[PDB]
């Protein structure tokens, strides 16, 4: 006479639940399940949707992760290629599209994923009006100032996952060099995610001692062991990676689950991120780049003003332009 | 011209949370601490409110708490004896009042509890008229009821810790004896919180493994393995630690984090708590004793029909009976 | 005159520490990563060494994890083809070797598979002389028997995942019929991991309540609750995975990482996987197969009797004399 | 025929456990117990031990945590007043003696607590003669000294829980005026636990912009908005807490946890923690006083040098006479 009926006496009318923290991941690739099982590991939903194209390789996916459910707390874990499962997100991750085969530059992909977003951010919006957005997919500056105009939501809303992955990387090699934990060491690398990415040396400092103080060499050519190599290093890990496994997704993924563990838990956290930054440090266009911001339930809501150098801002500059080139002819 | 508007530029034009994942702990004494740091040692909270008469003492209370943000995921803490700091909290743990002497009985606070729940009740419901209460100071099934019918909630938003507590204990001794973790001891302890709490012996087992069928003396006065001393250890427990130490407040505590985290994370989990049993087990007033519920963001929102013996039944019954004889008269 | 010499300053004098809680994943496949993940998102190691013959891949899967370390709670991470870099582990998970194709049974693997242990596993031992070793790889009851017999290990240290993952899915399949969640659900499948698993039916309850007892058509054709489908469905569990993404691995990555709580926080919580059962049931031969276990620091230490119905038991038998009658003609 | 001794069939030998992580407690009062409670529901301890003089005090409240074991990870919590429960521990925590009376300096506890650790510290060592010993009794800086000279163990093992609680305050009181998590604002209380603490204006900063830049009146008599304040509260705090509820407990509990944390996951976190500073910032004797550590698996095994500005190093160097004023009388 039905399981349910005999064995458990209702309380409460039936009645309709509704997400608190639901959110989705579009794109269940490598990236997308990274996210996924961080965002899963860490409880930040009470309930995962996943969408893609792949409609056998999408149920696959969630059926497993179900079966995991025992030592997870998301009671609630859906999937499919219609994005009416997405509604009433509070967050919606796009890892969707293609990505840099070897030695591709990232600004390679636009084309294809741009095309991509323009078919996939409306239907997005659609069910979930009021979310945030996370973007992932590359080149993810771009991509997030596409997701901006496409999806009409306002600023703080719409988040490219930016630099936030470059500056852990770039705190995690400092920490290799001084032996001691990535999360006591504190640099920042802004910009692209990208080739013209940009370390802030004036800000890189241990317990408050700024390192640039005590190495003023720190950051050019002319410096003894040896900082630079540090940026570059950054900046190539991701070929270097994609060389030898094919793509990254793990620390990408832990990247997103500690984005959305600021925003879910409101701790107005600071993040290296991708923002609109036009009228600061002289950028004159719209363009999309990393800045450190303060990260809580309402989105971006905060940027941080720093005191750059000359050389700083002049690469700040030059990312921004690199950007604004691809950018400006963008076609709607 | 402030530091604050130098250094941090202003996104989405204005900070002002929207009401979440707050929490209210009523009373500040051994118990209301000990549920406030084990909620915020789990982040259940991104508000947590503080309220009780004594101001000098929940002022600094409040402090100290605060002092150790830094360890924390909440970003707000708040303390007043005023209600309206209270305002829209999703969950209000009421453990104000007077508590056991070393000897007395819980029902011996009664008029003194009453008139304190009077007075805090329609205050909890007039600053958040959606929030669920859960009630822990004793006698615990009767200020269950008391807040019930002050309150105007409707049963599945009203949640006496009952027998969570109990059980709790119940499964600690039962691992002491067989040297498992108490997560692999399963045995429910129904019915009343205190003296008259019954041990649901066809239920106790390891592994699926029936340890009644395997000893069908279990629960008499003429069992090898004593397992009516285990009960009677349950029932004692409260004295014993009182006893010792003065009050009990860090298992409470623990077992109180332990039901938020199945409401705000939605996960549907059974717990032996209190709720409204008339029309069970032959009862036919207006009580409230422990059964297996299960517990989410909706609140209690079912209740798991056993099959329980013919003595078993008549506690249940018994209790309800000594229950309503104090809550007839009860006025206003 | 370095940086480091210049910032820090030795207190005690070099560093150098000391083997503790090291954990080494032998295959960097599907399942390895899954398993490497769970454990670094719960803090279970200070140390993860990573093993497989694919030098490209285990160097970039390496690169990806350290790169992510910002966000975790391990030192160090490193990785070899070479079996020193795994010396003084605590903890081994072999997860490497071929996998079932679409439709492939698991024991079509142990040829191939044989001669991957039959290397990997003297490596193992000859760098951790201590370890307590987890095998995962199909087929996983035969690959468990030989890890044990190459090992020279007690059996309290050789430990295969059996069921474990089987229980897991067969509580996820109990939750989504009762609308709770699995931790709520309690149910044991036992025996051999594979297509031959048994339903422990008897066992099988929600807060104690006997499913079996109020349902005795449980586990037979002819039953309005269909609780063969449910377990047939579990059977069926890998197939229908892998004919959709291709191999399974998040539900077991998760279900080794729980395994390896248990014991390195010396528990003792009881875990249905697979030790060496002979003398037990009736059987008679050296063969590993799922019953319940208790696992703690100093790995599986007991097993928890149970009264098995006699078809239960002859499947039981029934595996045995299949599994004995492939391990009788493994040389060497 | 014994409970155990019929359900649960051994697999190795009976045999020796021993706690690979086992934590002390030593004092079970506000502080000890909200140490405890902390180190709990962190899991960081597979083995707990309490001791104080006050036998039913401290067995009330070995029971109440017990109590709650369904909901912690630590499988063993003991308690007696003779020391050899403590053996074989990694951390010794000892938080026990007299505190603070209304408005009492710290430094006014010396004598009386002097005489509580020369007796307590050699039962401390006889039983864990290689744990490393967290002080916490006040004045925590100068009985950190006293136990080093009664304990004979290393610098690096022995750890003043010092300024870590002072600069998690400042962080907290600085997020406050600007609106962010304590995570995201750096800076650097030191010197001693107490009135005589250091503010490193200088290393003062958010996403390493240094506050001190943006207004170089940082910390002076001739500051807008107005930061030495902000230091004079994180000095006055211990008093106004003290005040409003008897003496302090919550902050330090979650300040110890910290601690323990980066030393039992061997992270290399840094902290401002109280050690031996001879021949530091022209410090000229054995003083014993917070400045940024190392700690990991070893202990405090590193102190950061740190480019102080002079009035910085003016008030560290009278932070230093104050208390070696103290320590040079202290008597054997
Ligand atoms: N921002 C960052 O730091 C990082 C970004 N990435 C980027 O993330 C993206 C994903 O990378 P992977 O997961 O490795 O690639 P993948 O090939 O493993 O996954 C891409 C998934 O997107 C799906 N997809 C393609 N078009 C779709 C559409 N129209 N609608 C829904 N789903 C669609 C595909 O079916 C596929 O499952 C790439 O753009 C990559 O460059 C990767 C690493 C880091
Ligand atoms: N249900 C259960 O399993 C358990 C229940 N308890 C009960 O919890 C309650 C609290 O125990 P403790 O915290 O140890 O007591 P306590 O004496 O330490 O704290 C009681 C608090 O209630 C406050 N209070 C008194 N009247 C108030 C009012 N009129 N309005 C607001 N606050 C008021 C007091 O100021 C004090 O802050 C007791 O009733 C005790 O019996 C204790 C353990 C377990
Ligand atoms: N016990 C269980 O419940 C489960 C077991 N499995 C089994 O786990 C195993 C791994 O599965 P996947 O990770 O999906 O396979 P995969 O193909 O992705 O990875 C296999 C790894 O083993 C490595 N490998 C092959 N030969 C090796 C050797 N000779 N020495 C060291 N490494 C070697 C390969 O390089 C590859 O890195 C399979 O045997 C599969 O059947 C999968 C799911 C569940
Ligand atoms: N370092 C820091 O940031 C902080 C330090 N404290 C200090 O911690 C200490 C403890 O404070 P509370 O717990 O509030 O005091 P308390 O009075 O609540 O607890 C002191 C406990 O120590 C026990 N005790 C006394 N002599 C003992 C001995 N000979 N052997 C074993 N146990 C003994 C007492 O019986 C009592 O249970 C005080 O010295 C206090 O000033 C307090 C807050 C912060």
């Amino acid at each position: 006479a039905t399981l349910k009926e005999k064995l458990i006496a209702p309380v409460a009318e039936e009645e309709a639940t509704v997400p608190n923290n639901k959110i989705t991941v579009v794109g269940v690739g490598q990236v997308g399940m990274a996210c996924a099982i961080s965002i899963l590991g860490k409880s930040l939903a009470d309930e995962l949707a996943l969408v893609d194209v792949l409609e056998d390789k999408l149920k696959g996916e969630m059926m497993d992760l179900q079966h995991g459910s025992l030592f997870l707390q998301t009671p609630k874990i859906v999937a499919d290629k219609d994005y009416s499962v997405t509604a009433n997100s509070k967050i919606v991750v796009v890892t969707a599209g293609v990505r840099q085969q070897e030695g591709e530059s990232r600004l390679n992909l636009v084309q294809r994923n741009v095309n991509v977003f323009k078919f996939i951010i409306p239907q997005i919006v659609k069910y979930s009006p009021d979310c945030i957005i996370i973007v992932v997919s590359n080149p993810v500056d771009i991509l997030t100032y596409v997701t901006w105009k496409l999806s009409g939501l306002p600023k703080h809303r719409v988040i490219g996952s930016g630099c936030n992955l470059d500056s852990a990387r770039f705190r995690y090699l400092m920490a290799e060099k001084l032996g001691i934990h990535p999360s006591s060491c504190h640099g920042w690398i802004l910009g692209e995610h990208g080739d013209s990415s940009v370390a802030v040396w004036s800000g890189v400092n241990v317990a408050g001692v700024s390192l640039q103080e005590l190495n003023p060499e720190m950051g050019t050519d002319n410096d003894s062991e040896n900082w630079k190599e540090v940026h570059k290093m950054v900046v190539e890990s991701a070929y270097e990676v994609i060389k030898l496994k094919g793509y990254t997704n793990w620390a990408i993924g832990l990247s997103v689950a500690d984005l959305i563990e600021s925003m879910l838990k409101n701790l107005s956290r600071i993040h290296p991120v991708s923002t609109m930054v036009k009228g600061m440090y002289g950028i004159e266009n719209e363009v999309f780049l990393s800045l450190p911001c303060i990260l809580n339930a309402r989105g971006l809501t905060s940027v941080i003003n720093q005191k750059l150098k000359d050389d700083e801002v002049a690469q700040l500059k030059k990312s921004a332009d690199t950007l604004w080139d691809i950018q400006k002819d963008l076609k709607d």
